[PDB]
C-alpha cells in the first residue's frame, strides 16, 4: 500500500543530510516525513555493532562493551563495540576489526543478523548486529592490544552477562553516562528470558 | 577529559535539525562533529518510548506485541516496539501506556522503566526510555483489543512467542521485504543467548 513517491535534499553536511520525503499513505493522501541519511553508504548496512561474548574458563561470561564520548550526546555512552562497514569489506569482517581495533580483542563470528534498524522513524541507518566469541584464555588475547584509528578514544568495559542489566543501571547511577538503547534491550531480554 | 564546545545550526526543519558540534578531544584538540537532534524536545527525560510488552494469557506462551508500519525514511516497512514521542508533561510511563493502546489495543500494566537510552549515538541526541510492561490477555478489556491509530498512524500488530522470537522474526524477514528494529534484534538475541 505504502511508498515512496520522490525526496527532496533539504540540507547535505560531509557526514549527514536531511531529506523531505514525500510519500503515499495506505488511503492514497499524499504525506511528507523528515529523514536523515548518513552519505557514506554503497554495503549490506551502513555499520556492524559487535555483541562480544568473552569466554574464559572460571570465570563469569562477560559482555564486552565500549565507553566513548559521543558528541551528538554531549557526553559519554555505553555501546557495543561499532562501526561503520569499509567499501568492499563484508559485515563479518567489518565486526572482527571493529572489535579488535576498539577491544583489542580477537574473536570468532559466531552469527550475523540481516540489516536491521538504528531509528527508523528518524533515519534510515542500518546495522549488522554480529555475535562474536572471544575465547580469553587464548594467548592473542591475555593483554589486549586496543588499536584505534584517528580521533577514536574508547574505554573498554566488561559486565557479567549473568548479571548485566543490574550493571548497567549501577554504572548510571554513578557515573552519569548513557546506556545505548540495543545495548540495554539485550540486557533486559537476559532477565526476561524463562 | 571530553566536552562540547560550541553547537552551530546547519539546517532545522520542522522536526529534525542538523548542527556542526565542536569539541574538546582528550589530547586537547578541538574536532567538530555532524549531529542531528530533534526539535521536539522540551524538559521531558527523552524524545520518546518504547513499549516491551508481554502479553501473558492462562495456558498460552508468552508472547511479545511488535508493531509493523511503513517508515518513510527506510522506505519499506519495519518491524518495531510500539513506540512513541512523549507529550510535554507526559511521563514515560504514561506515554508508553498511552502508546501501546493507540498502536495495538492492548491495556497493558507498568512493569519496569528504563532510565534514557540513546537511539544512535554517533549520529543523534535521541533517547528513549525502554519501558517494559504486562498485558493480562485474560482481561476483557484485552480481548478484542481495537487500535486506535491517530492521524496518518497504519500500525499492524504481530505477536510472537517469546520462546521462538528470533526465528520467527527471521521467518517474518525470509517472505517479504521487511526490515526489524535493532532494538527488538537484540532482544531476542539475547532470548536465545540465555
Ligand atoms: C505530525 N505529522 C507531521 C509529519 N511527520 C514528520 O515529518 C516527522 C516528525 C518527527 C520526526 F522526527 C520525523 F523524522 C518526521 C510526523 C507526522
Ligand atoms: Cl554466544
Ligand atoms: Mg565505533
Ligand atoms: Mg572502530
Ligand atoms: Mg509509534
Ligand atoms: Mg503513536
Amino acid at each position: 500500500k505504502q511508498y515512496i513517491i520522490s525526496e527532496e535534499l533539504i540540507s547535505e553536511g560531509k557526514w549527514v543530510k536531511l531529506e523531505k520525503t514525500t510519500y503515499m499513505d495506505p488511503t492514497g493522501k499524499t504525506r511528507t516525513w523528515e529523514s536523515v541519511k548518513r552519505t557514506t553508504r554503497k554495503q549490506t548496512a551502513d555499520g556492524v555493532a559487535v555483541i562480544p561474548v568473552l569466554q574464559r574458563t572460571l570465570h563469569y561470561e562477560c559482555i564486552v562493551l565500549v565507553k566513548q564520548f559521543r558528541p551528538p550526546m554531549g557526553g559519554y555512552c555505553i555501546e557495543f563495540p561499532a562501526g561503520l562497514i569499509d567499501d568492499g569489506e563484508t559485515p563479518e569482517a567489518a565486526a572482527l576489526r571493529e572489535l579488535e581495533e576498539e577491544t583489542g580483542y580477537k574473536g570468532d563470528i559466531a552469527e550475523c543478523s540481516p540489516a536491521v534498524c538504528m531509528d527508523p522513524g528518524l533515519s534510515n541507518c542500518t546495522i549488522h548486529i554480529v555475535t562474536v566469541t572471544i575465547n580469553g584464555d587464548d594467548a592473542e588475547n591475555a593483554r589486549p592490544k586496543p588499536k584505534p584509528g584517528d580521533g577514536e578514544f574508547v574505554e573498554v568495559i566488561s559486565l557479567p552477562k549473568n548479571d548485566l542489566l543490574q550493571r548497567l543501571d549501577a554504572l548510571v547511577a554513578e557515573e552519569h553516562l548513557t546506556v545505548d538503547a540495543r545495548v540495554y534491550s539485550y540486557a533486559l531480554a537476559l532477565k526476561h528470558a524463562n
